[PDB]
């Protein structure tokens, strides 16, 4: 509803017009402006719909001669806030700071001021339909604007830090969502330089949010990469430098697990914003998840693989001796007959057992089953698993068939075994286009093949109905045409035909007509599918199989027992550096 | 092993700092470090695990004030090598080379110096998990930076130059595996003035490795072209320049052959790495292949083909009758009969006859059949050859048949014929794209076509054995359900359809659900297919084209008769020119 705000905005712009008592400080009158003033008690007395006063217009551009004489009828009148519902509680200097004036800043500051104010306006909160988010206090809206010395200013008449919004953000993290660099690099440095001086206790850079999440890593999934690579200038250590050669260091005590269960390994797979993809792009993640799947990834990977493929051909091999009296069993081949489904529900029940907790650990399916990253392949999982337990519905009451559901699953069944499919040295990028174009263009022509296949059966059916279903027997009734139309323009089997006295007569340039349309349309099928490859998903298919491999090992460390798995890097300790497990790549230049 | 080399690295940055009587000079202190040396005994004896010493880590980074007055405590301090297993002596100087620190050069050579001293270092071998190979000798050092005039001092110091390593590297050839340009063209011309001054005799560029190989030629297999370049001006005499046309001479006392069975025509195509097919860039070697194709390749490479294919029309065509009484020979077509095959005896022991001793000449497999230059071929070439053999195992024991193995022998001994299908005028980059790709492309699809139609054939067999075999007659048991699955997923024969009072229930919509899997998934093979030939491979059809013709013909002048070969140029006898037989082509502005 941006209409909705859009009903209060030019109410002011005109009531200012109206009244001809307060805005002649909106169009820099100075004779007749200092003629009001006296002969009335009417300076305080004017607020708008907003809860506009004299002061906020004078700072919407600087009106230097404005904000000069006030002061001696009401020094007071900067220190009321608005009262309208979408601006509520934001006061004078709260426009005067984003319009970078200093010679501004020297006169209601001194003449009584409060930088403890907060800003809680309805169009400030983070939102879709709200375009800028600077912040809660007005450092922060001197932080976005980029400014090195009015900052400079209200610091030095005690101001906050550690204070935030009511949905728990402070002056820090609001700097990783905008997107500029040139003023964030050089800002950063000298405003961290102004601490506690107390720093590592109560530290305001692991303090959490109102969710509860340490803010360095909101620009971690967030990705603005170029705080990423300065606020790792501040734990480097030099070694030894040989020409060419020089040495480094990697420290990781954030970089980790059992962070109480809140690492960012678990959360940069979860996003779904495109920039995001590129993290794995520095140092310090690429070669440490590049020796973490080469040293325990691929030599456990394929085992599960090889222990699956040969259940699903068991379980695929005993179902093929199950209707037995379709056309009470004690014989000999009987045992292996029932050990051979024996086997299988023990090994159905552990394929809902290790995928509910990952469903209620995410909360919904709607942010289970939408990501590409983390696959779609789950929705056939969740189907084998209830199969085996309606085959078992049959035996309680002893009804005709039920083979027929078990052929309607096993295929799927069957298909579930390629999403173990991308660890290899290749095939990897060769099951993800197909992924993303299922749902990108074979969408298309699904809504467009079947409502121009049955006006083609009908007319087919309307002819044939005039002769017997004896000399062609093709065209007999209405499910059966559809079908033979559908599948006959896949060029699947010949078309009909018959020589014998009888010969219909509008069947031939009909069908010279479907053949016409058959020609082309199922090729242009094709173009529809050539034109993705070529230019516009070429160099997705590669950095998606690249962190596929990271998803795969974060989602296989946190099910597998502890003594399979260690922490790589080297040990720290015989040594006095404390615990924090360093890490070394050599670099060249 | 990466990780083994950095279990002992980070041991010594803080073992100095553990005994706190040794580490000063890493940090540069002064009045402190000139009082410790005084009142103890403690000078030489601080030993680290690798060997360490006071002036290795003073030579690190330049510490000017630390190589002062040790000289005062200890002058032979520099002279003592490490001791540990990957530092295996290495002493002082070492390090103090690769600095470029002119300043510190006129310290620890005239106080005691020795230069024959060689780096035996675990971490300097040329191998693939180490980055840098730097050389032996501090000389050789000194040329992997690239200065000019310390490379001065330590030749006037008595220094020699033909030394070599453990596996035989002089100070030459080191500079070739080395990608720089800019500094190796100007080193090379006043380092090889400083010769022996009798240099024909025990010359310095034509002293073998431990190899036995001449330190020219690995530049020229290696292929850093500038040295290719820059040692054919001293080969150059102008002759006459007549406006924009001149004449020029070529002298290849070393491009030939018979020398000692060692030629580079052998190694040019033998090697593994890509930059190396571009060998065949400049004149000495281009316009030679081009005549050397063009006289001799052409009107000879063309008669065994055709002697090849008569050869083999003639066994096909006799093969055609050997089936005579599966359903002792004297007759009047038994002589042709009989004759067919005796001359297919002595023409199928030739094949092999001519192809074992390339085999043991190579060595292994491993270093013959992997090459997409020289021809994958060979691989029908071995298995047409033991056909014949086997053929003749039945006629010992009088076993019935044996024409099924001839029928699966004969059509791929028929397919070998393809291998001199390269030399024509055209025809070369059609034959070389399939044979790239087979191994690409064609194996991705291999691994998931199978896998999904056996599902497809248990769901098709498991319906239709309720119903007679008699109806239909399609899917009747396992082994053929797979197979026309196999088969009908490649729309080539009609799917099964009958019309009578017995009809599926379940059938129609897999069918339909195969259908709309074989309309996509037969076509993104043709997308994985169309890929490569665009933009990943347009290049590479040509330049492999022109290279497998130097690789035919110089495996075709080492087993043909010398009387069909003479070699190209001009004589250089009758003219007092010596036997170096110059060649010439002629160039334009
Ligand atoms: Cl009735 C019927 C059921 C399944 C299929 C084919 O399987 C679908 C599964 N699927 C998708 C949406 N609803 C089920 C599939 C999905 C993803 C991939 Cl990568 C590959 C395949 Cl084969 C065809 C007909
Ligand atoms: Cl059982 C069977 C045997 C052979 C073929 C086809 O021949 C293969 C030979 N080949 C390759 C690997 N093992 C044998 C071939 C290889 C290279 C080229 Cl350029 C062209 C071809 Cl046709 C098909 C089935």
């Amino acid at each position: 509803w941006e209409q909705y705000r859009d009903r209060v905005n030019m109410l002011q712009q005109e009531r200012i017009r109206d009244s001809p008592l307060l805005q002649a400080a909106k169009e820099n009158d100075l004779r007749l402006l200092k003629i009001l003033l006296l002969n009335q008690s009417c300076d305080f007395q004017q607020r708008g719909a907003v809860g506009e006063t004299a002061l906020h217009v004078a700072a919407l551009y600087d009106n230097l001669e404005a904000a000069t004489l006030l002061m001696e009828a009401a020094p007071e009148l900067a220190k009321e806030p608005a009262l309208c519902e979408p601006f509520v509680g934001q006061t004078a200097l709260h426009i005067a700071v984003m319009n970078q004036n200093l010679n501004l800043v020297r006169a209601l500051l001194a003449r009584g001021a409060s930088v403890s104010a907060r800003a809680t306006g309805a169009a400030f909160r983070r939102s879709p339909h709200n375009l800028i988010y600077y912040g809660e206090h007005p450092l922060s809206f001197a932080a976005c604007v980029g400014s090195e010395e009015i900052v400079r200013l209200l610091i030095e008449h005690g101001a906050d830090i550690r204070a935030q919004d009511s949905l728990g953000n402070t002056v820090l993290h609001i700097l990783i969502l905008q997107p500029n660099k040139t003023f964030a690099c050089q800002m950063y440095n000298l405003l961290l330089s102004y601490d506690e001086h107390s720093d590592h206790l109560q530290s305001l850079e692991l303090v959490p949010n109102h969710q509860g999440l340490t803010p360095f890593k909101l620009a971690g999934v967030e990705g603005n990469t170029v705080m990423f690579q300065h606020l790792m200038q501040k734990r480097k250590h030099v070694q030894w430098t040989c020409g060419p050669l020089t040495s480094t260091l990697y420290d990781l005590t954030e970089i980790d697990s059992w962070g109480e269960e809140l690492s960012f390994l678990e959360l940069v797979v979860s996003s779904k914003k495109r920039e995001a993809r590129q993290i794995l792009e520095q140092t310090p993640v690429k070669e440490l998840v590049s020796f973490k799947w080469k040293k325990y990834g691929r030599p456990y990977f394929c085992v599960l693989a090889s222990l699956y493929i040969l259940y699903m051909i068991c379980f695929t091999t005993c179902c093929i001796y199950r209707p037995l009296k379709l056309r009470a069993y004690v014989t000999h081949q009987d045992n292996i007959r029932l050990v051979g489904e024996l086997v299988t529900v023990t090994g159905a029940v552990i394929i809902l057992l290790l995928e509910i907790p990952d469903i209620f650990r995410v909360g919904a399916s709607r942010y289970f089953g939408q990501t590409i990253l983390g696959g779609p392949f789950h929705v056939i999982i969740i189907t084998y698993a209830s199969l085996v337990l309606l085959t078992m519905v049959m035996r309680l009451t002893n009804m005709n068939g039920e083979v027929v559901p078990l052929s309607f699953a096993l295929v799927l069944g069957w298909c579930s075994v390629m999403y173990f499919a991308r660890g290899f040295q290749m095939l990897g990028p060769f099951t993800i286009m197909i992924q993303k174009m299922i749902f990108g263009d074979l969408m298309r022509f699904c809504w467009l093949m079947a409502v121009v296949i049955l006006g083609f059966a009908s007319a087919f059916h309307i002819t044939f109905q005039t002769e017997d279903p004896n000399n062609l027997g093709e065209f007999s009734d209405y499910p059966t045409a559809l079908f033979s139309t559908f599948e006959l323009f896949l060029t699947i089997i010949d078309g009909p035909a018959n020589y014998s006295v009888d010969l219909p007569f509008m069947y031939c340039i009909t069908y010279a007509a479907f053949a016409i349309i058959a020609t082309l349309l199922m090729l242009n099928l094709f173009i529809a599918m050539m034109g993705d490859t070529h230019w516009r998903v070429a160099q997705e298919r590669d950095e998606l199989w690249r962190a596929q491999v990271v998803a795969t090992t974060v989602m296989l460390e946190r099910k597998m027992p502890r003594f399979l798995w260690p922490r790589s890097g080297i040990c720290g300790y015989e040594y006095g550096l404390g615990d924090r497990w360093f890490l070394r790549v050599e670099n060249h230049h």
